[PDB]
């Protein structure tokens, strides 16, 4: 029950856009875990606090728990990360606005630095699409189950799976692994996928066993689904210079046309959060 144990949720909201999917997704996952709002404008120019007073008072009355806050120092993500310290929130929703139309699923150079430095899962909206009766992707490799994977897939799953409850919506699995005598050490890698499918109680029909490119593997069938949600986690270990998010989840994020979920592996977090609290 991943989600319903996050009890505060950093809410980006945007003052000049036409959508306002942050918010929208923020109302279902509240309405059913009861979790607080803390709803963040970021912005130093314009005085935005009687219109985030009215946007409480009217989440307030139909039963949402919320604050507000107006904030600016250096930059947007660093904004956010240091509101989601303040608020000691569990998650940020934010809904991605692409720089340019012809690359419409491409992050901003912002969204990645927030994905990168956020000590929290964050939520990254990029359809304008309803969850509810949807479709929930998760997206592990079965096979690796070292101390560090199971803790990264378990998490994975936990929220997909509270998502896909709380949205009534239905959870697929997609776990793509790399191209590989050849026959017994598919038995070992055949073994990882019928004990995953026991513990964590998957129909044939529910779990995608694909041989390929994961970068690749993992939006086909996003696509194919026409998944609303996906949920990723960044790579075990960083890779040199910082690079904490991976080849695979940075290809993902930018190609996926479902609102991602990224999840970071303990570890990582709680450098993060080291890093954060400076
Ligand atoms: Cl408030
Ligand atoms: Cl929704
Ligand atoms: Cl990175």
């Amino acid at each position: 029950n991943a989600m319903q144990a996050i009890r505060s949720i950093l809410v980006v909201i945007e003052p000049d856009q036409l959508e306002g999917l942050a918010l929208k997704r923020a109302q279902l996952i509240a309405g059913v875990t009861q979790s607080h709002l803390h709803l963040l404008v970021c912005e130093k120019r314009r005085d935005h606090s009687a219109a985030l007073n009215d946007l409480a008072q009217e989440l307030r009355e139909e039963g949402y728990s919320v604050s507000t806050n107006q904030a600016w120092k250096d930059s947007l993500h660093q904004t956010i990360i240091a509101e989601q310290q303040a608020e000691g929130c569990g998650l940020i929703i934010k809904q991605h606005f692409p720089d340019n139309p012809l690359k419409k699923a491409i992050l901003t150079p912002d969204d990645w630095k927030l994905l990168r430095f956020a000590p929290c899962p964050v939520l990254m909206t990029k359809t304008a699409r309803p969850w509810t009766g949807g479709k929930i992707l998760a997206a592990v490799d079965v096979g690796n189950n070292d101390g560090e994977h199971r803790s990264l897939h378990a998490g994975i799953i936990s929220h997909a799976y509270d998502i896909a409850g709380l949205a009534k919506a239905t959870l697929h699995v997609i776990s793509a692994h790399p191209s590989p005598l050849s026959e017994t050490i598919e038995a070992r890698y055949r073994e990882a996928c019928r004990t995953f499918q026991a513990e964590y109680g998957f129909s044939d029909e529910q779990l995608h066993i694909e041989e390929g490119p994961a970068d690749v593997l993992i939006p086909r069938t996003a696509q194919k689904l026409d998944a609303v949600v996906t949920v990723i986690g960044t790579v075990a270990r960083t890779g040199l210079s910082g690079a904490l998010i991976g080849n695979t989840a940075e290809v993902v994020l930018d190609t996926l046309e479902s609102d991602v979920l990224v999840l970071k592996p303990d570890d990582i977090i709680a450098h993060l959060e080291e890093l954060a609290s400076k």
